[PDB]
């Protein structure tokens, strides 16, 4: 029964998930002036040519586009990472209004939404084991601003009306996640956590500096989803973001400038 409301939202999560007040919680504000340029960071390697999407699911918090991660297909490596991480799913966080929705912020700026491409470290064999490790996951975070449409998003937007409510899913094959990436792979990176319960401190965050553009009509369609299940009172799925958490004893590193 965690969620995003007054009575079960982010300020409550610590009662069931006490690491909410831990030492490497996400998201955070990225202060671009105090991010350190790290000339030892490598270009990010994103190899999505063989990605195999399976399904899209409304899980009552967001929607997940899920991939077959049983072979070495869609992998993230390089950047700040030490080995190979396999794509398992992406999802977004977004707001009720274009002025909020991202979880990370950039000099306190909130974007309209934020995409998370979740990958697990192949040295741990699967996602469930990888989340128990401090280097288990790598999440590629991409900001969304409202402007032009993102054509490579439209296939996702079009299916949403089939998964309006919690627990619905739809076949979702042949979706190419390369169509959601901006031109540049310049990034910031820091050690953090899941931004949703159970808030495990297992993620290397890689947040792209360049946002993607989506249209107002595309994000409106995200806002028509529902947190409730079918046959329950309608609670629009909006504002499903955790606010920025204290940076504590961490440094955010930049791959550029
Ligand atoms: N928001 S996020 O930090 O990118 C993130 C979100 C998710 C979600 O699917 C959000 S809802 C959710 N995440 C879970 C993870 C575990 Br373990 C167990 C139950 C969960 N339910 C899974 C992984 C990551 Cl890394
Ligand atoms: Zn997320």
């Amino acid at each position: 029964h965690w969620g995003y409301g007054k009575h079960n939202g982010p300020e409550h999560w610590h009662k069931d998930f006490p690491i909410a007040k831990g030492e490497r919680q996400s998201p955070v504000d990225i202060d671009t002036h105090t991010a350190k340029y790290d000339p030892s960071l490598k270009p990010l390697s994103v190899s999505y040519d063989q990605a195999t999407s399976l399904r899209i699911l409304n899980n009552g918090h967001a929607f997940n586009v899920e991939f077959d991660d049983s072979q070495d297909k869609a992998v993230l490596k390089g950047g700040p990472l030490d080995g190979t991480y396999r794509l398992i799913q992406f999802h977004f966080h977004w707001g009720s209004l274009d002025g909020q929705g991202s979880e990370h912020t950039v000099d306190k700026k909130k974007y309209a939404a934020e995409l998370h491409l979740v990958h697990w470290n192949t040295k741990y064999g699967d996602f469930g084991k990888a989340v128990q490790q401090p280097d288990g996951l790598a999440v590629l975070g991409i900001f969304l601003k409202v402007g032009s449409a993102k054509p490579g998003l439209q296939k996702v937007v079009d299916v949403l009306d089939s998964i309006k409510t919690k627990g619905k899913s739809a076949d979702f094959t042949n979706f190419d996640p390369r169509g959601l990436l901006p031109e540049s792979l310049d990034y910031w990176t820091y050690p953090g956590s899941l931004t949703t319960p159970p808030l495990l401190e297992c993620v290397t965050w890689i947040v792209l500096k360049e946002p993607i553009s989506v249209s107002s009509e595309q994000v409106l369609k995200f806002r028509k989803l529902n947190f409730n299940g079918e046959g329950e009172p309608e609670e629009l799925m909006v504002d499903n973001w955790r606010p920025a958490q204290p940076l504590k004893n961490r440094q955010i590193k930049a791959s550029f400038k």
